[PDB]
């Protein structure tokens, strides 16, 4: 199948982005706390949604959540102001909040049975959202040899994440504080309520910055 892109709602971020986020790709943005990852991700949950000609796949989403960052009510208000059904987004949002590194790994391969169902629907998965992806990681490999350990876990739990995307057409789409993705983006504060992202790695991308902000409507320019 070709590559579809999901409009991250900013026209210079999509731009950086070559169209937006793509489907059979691990796309990384990584920042400090309120970078702009966690809007962007809510951003990306509604714009998937949309039909190709507003920027989206007419996609349902799956979210995995190792912080209790997901808020409904975010997804709810960005869904109202792109003139969406709040319900209808949030219902085409399967939700799972990860306690642990394993509970987490095993959530992605629990995924696949669900995404295998939804393929021939009018609303197949285009998002898998790792919000964020080593909290867990990083907190529980702590003693003697606990970094090669936990770098062999995250490289197998990547792979998974690079097995669905491939298999099923999707985009995986993940998070970070402070490793090989496909796509890796770094996000930091400007001057304001402004953001820049700055493209990192990418094997068909030029490297490069946008400028966008966080609104009502999540990410916009």
């Amino acid at each position: 199948a070709t590559i579809g892109r999901i409009s991250t709602g900013s026209k210079s971020l999509d731009k950086l982005l070559g169209g937006g986020i793509e489907t059979q790709a691990i796309t990384e943005v990584f920042g400090e706390f309120g970078s702009g990852k966690t809007q962007l991700a809510h951003t990306l949950a509604v714009m998937v949604q949309l039909p190709p000609e507003e920027g989206g796949l007419n996609g349902s989403v799956m979210w995995i959540d190792t912080e209790n960052t997901f808020r409904p009510e975010r997804i709810r208000e960005i869904a109202q102001n792109r003139g969406l059904d709040p319900d209808e987004v949030l219902k085409h949002i399967a939700y799972a909040r990860a306690f642990n590194s394993n509970h987490q790994m095993l959530l992605v391969q629990q995924a696949s049975a669900m995404i295998k169902e939804l393929l021939n629907t009018d609303r197949p998965v285009k998002l898998l959202i790792v919000d964020s992806l080593t909290s867990h990681f990083r907190s529980e490999y702590i003693g003697r040899g606990a970094l090669a350990e936990r770098q062999q876990k995250l490289a197998k739990h990547l792979a998974d994440l690079h097995r669905l995307a491939n298999l099923y057409d999707i985009a995986v789409f993940v998070t970070n504080q402070v490793h090989s993705a496909t796509l890796r983006v770094y996000l930091r504060k400007g001057k304001g309520g402004k953001r820049i992202a700055r493209l990192i790695d990418a094997p068909h991308l030029p490297e490069g910055e946008a400028v966008f902000s966080i609104t009502e409507k999540g990410i916009e320019d």
